């Protein structure tokens, strides 16, 4: 069974599928192995490994060639963010191919304007075209497109975002992700409660730790759970706290025996097969 | 000041310079904040962020890109790991201008044979090539080329050891990376106190986290510790261990509180800056 | 002299300033054994070598690398195409000085809104704040930072071009490149005419052949004269003759005698330097 | 039929397959259109296009990517040169997936020692196990693992030329490449002769413009003709001379009528593909 029909199997079947942030591919190979279903190339979580706003300063090539390095780790499938799409109607149709090529199972296309000016989103024939686009430059049919609706965070209300979900369904999206920056999940409920269309519903509840995956999971209509951000912030934490410790105690003597051990990671990196490789053909 | 004065100043001064591990540019920002005195851009946490063995398998572009990327970041020097130099003399003469050019201060080289066969080292005259032809290749002679015997690792002896040493600092190396295996600091130590050069050493003390940095101050001859992996080690603790906890509770609820904040990162990512551009300019 | 120093002296001293376009550094490398005073890193040579349309579709890291590929290959200044600045005002401060440090010595931006549409260019104040953006992010205030008016292409008329070009070189544009499709230069010259700011003109004279140097000498008031397409286009008649006057003759037998040698790409590659560093180093 | 299949069935029916040299994925398109079987990604033919020798001066990413980016452009299978390989067996083995996964349908591999000293070749063994595993890490059979024996060109003889090649093919060599640098092909033509392998042999005839197809055609032992290092001469040829003649003219009056037009590279870079995507995508 490929990535692609393994998602789509989730998609279809009505399983919550978990998706987990992923910055580089050792943190990708963690996910897997926690257990997740999937992971979630965050360009936030990408642009933030690099130190830089997550507001479209890294080249489209560093985020493509991260998703390749990241499929090419991971057995599970993965979900690319795309952001707006690199540009318009035409730049979709050149991108989404490449990413399909890189591995993705997935990618995530949301409908703001791209770039920042001083309307908040695009129009909404505009995004349609952008999302039919991508789904006719996928190769595979079972490649999943998903769009994602800023009219929440964009303040332009409830009708509006349910409007554009079903006019991105109708253009060929195979899920819908929306999302709100509230402070309560009462926004975001009442999205899901009214929404209307065949597709299953993405949410990305970075805002609210209290909607666990069991009440998640009570929302039939969400086929998607993602974790956006917390692969960047576990690291940052523990990086910190490491770097202080040694910095206030003058070395590693206290801090080296809680941290894994050089072995452990000799073991991520695949040293068993390498071992293998090595047995049978250095000769 | 220059970086590369920087690092100069600290070899020339008899400071202990500190430098620590880092595998992407956020990282290396954290370690500047702790206060080391510079960043270690270690071959063994970038192919570990990659989930790829140690063996020469990125690709050198990967490597110097990271370096580009890292030294574009922060304000203290960067050390290269250049590993054996990616070929001979002409290799090394080609590769030097590029990392020169990305911003590292100092290369590390080592006398290893490349690649792997079923001599563990090249001939001394060969590497001392290889040195001649790194130093005769910058730009800046503020640049610092480090050179790292093995012999002791590769069960050559204190005298060969000793003996490669002298005749890379003879060839031009500015300093003297050794390095031990054994599982106590004896071997390490009696290196040290048999060195008879004018170049400081350089110790990379992973396998002893028992020798602290007052330790090493009092080891004149060593004006360089660096951090070997605990970037990469505390990043895989805490992501595998939050990781865990959000598969076993079924969500981020418990787990959230005890994160660094989303706005936390916003910060590192420099929103500050971008946010005075964005004023300024966005008209 | 630096490469930045040398366009600013060409610029400053009144001279007419020739450049050429290069798709690659050994096109770069012929460009500057022929002559010319500069090259141009063209974008629309760059996605033709890649045969993709010249709209977008190209990395912005594919454009930097090539620019950084070509300067490191050149002695004379090399003039960088960034189309319109990969984004908005906060794009452009941290795009030019990665092209900076790549090593060119000026940028050229075009006031054309991205990505197309189904206005044509974007408003006045909000392109005067991207190349204040980019003057503001140079570190060489040597470096120069060129603004391309797409008025007249825009069909606005001459009135609305001269317009912009004040307004542009008021934020701070060391010179006015000013662009026409009309068949005959009439609308150009018209253009060059009126121009009543003090920074120079720039022309890339494609659709007037008949428009020589001494021609352009002529207008006191043009600083720079870009051949635009031709290195692609010289290249592709002879590819493509080549190839198939072998496949008429089943072999190389008529076409090998004409060609250069391999000898000659040999030392255009720089085995001179090379042997060199094998002799002195390789031991 | 894949482009894998699309090889081997050359290879299995007798026919004699051409490839063209190509730096660039336009000059792939035009070898394509030029009717030629395949395209030869070499090695030469980029570090050409970049200035350098050909030396393992440029990164593996380059090349791998250049591969990448020809593949997807052009509808015939693609020969990669991967020189030695980039290491020894271990970095056959990961480096191999890389290319079968960007496209290329063959890869060629070299048996010379890496890197150059002051033996000239790898033993017979490490090499049989490099190409061991070059064959257990591809994916699809019908992928094409291409030993390139350099034993003549190290001037080892004929009888030791043709143990390699036999022991290649027992590792599981899909094809043997055979190469001279001798002025006649004389040396050539008798290991041809001699040759006593089932698999097919390789022929890059470039210091032999007297060796027609119709001669090569004759020597039913050669499965694959390849043309070297053609299209970078041809370009270079050219590209100086239209400079030459800009640079004496002061201009390009008469050169121009003599060029491809602009229509002409716009079509070549695919324009009427972007037209109908514009067409329907664009709203
Ligand atoms: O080879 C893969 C292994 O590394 C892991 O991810 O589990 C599934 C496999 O297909
Ligand atoms: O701009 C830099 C700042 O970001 C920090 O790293 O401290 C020193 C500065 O030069
Ligand atoms: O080294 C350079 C040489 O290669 C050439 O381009 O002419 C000027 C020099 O600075
Ligand atoms: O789409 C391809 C076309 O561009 C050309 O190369 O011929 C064969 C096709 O598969
Ligand atoms: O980048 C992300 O993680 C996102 O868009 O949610
Ligand atoms: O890669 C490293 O960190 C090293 O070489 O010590
Ligand atoms: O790309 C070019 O050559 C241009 O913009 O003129
Ligand atoms: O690089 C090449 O073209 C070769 O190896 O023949
Ligand atoms: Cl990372
Ligand atoms: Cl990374
Ligand atoms: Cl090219
Ligand atoms: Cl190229
Ligand atoms: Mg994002
Ligand atoms: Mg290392
Ligand atoms: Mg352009
Ligand atoms: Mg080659
Ligand atoms: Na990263
Ligand atoms: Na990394
Ligand atoms: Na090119
Ligand atoms: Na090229």
């Amino acid at each position: 069974m490929t990535k692609n029909q393994a998602l789509r199997a989730a998609l279809d079947s009505g399983r919550l599928f978990t998706a987990m942030a992923a910055h580089n591919p050792l943190v990708a190979k963690l996910a897997e192995q926690a257990g997740f279903g999937g992971i979630w190339g965050s360009g936030f979580e990408l642009s933030a490994s690099y130190a830089v706003p997550d507001a479209n300063i890294l080249s489209m090539s560093t985020h493509l060639e991260m998703m390749r390095a990241i499929a090419s780790t991971v057995s599970i499938p993965l979900i690319a963010d795309i952001d707006t799409g690199f540009g318009n109607a035409v730049n979709v149709h050149y991108v989404v191919p490449q990413y399909e090529a890189a591995g993705a199972s997935a990618i995530v296309m949301e409908d703001k304007t791209f770039p920042k000016d001083t309307q908040e989103l695009v129009r909404i024939e505009e995004f349609q075209g952008k999302i039919a686009a991508a789904t006719a430059a996928r190769a595979d049919r079972d490649f999943v497109v998903i769009a994602r609706v800023e009219a929440l965070i964009a303040g332009l209300g409830q009708q509006e975002a349910v409007r554009r979900g079903q006019a991105y369904e109708e253009a060929g999206a195979d899920a819908i992700l929306i999302h709100s920056r509230q402070k309560t999940p009462d926004e975001i409920l009442a999205f899901v409660k009214s929404w209307p269309g065949k597709v299953p519903l993405v949410l990305v509840p970075t805002a609210y730790p209290q909607l666990t995956e069991a009440d998640i999971a009570a929302l039939s209509k969400v086929g998607i759970v993602i974790y956006g951000n917390h692969a960047i912030r576990a690291a940052v934490g523990a990086v910190r706290e490491v770097f202080a410790r040694i910095r206030r105690d003058g070395g590693i003597r206290e801090v080296d025996a809680a941290l894994p051990s050089v072995k452990e990671i000799i073991e991520l990196q695949g040293d068993e097969r390498m071992r293998a490789v090595e047995a049978r053909y250095l000769k």
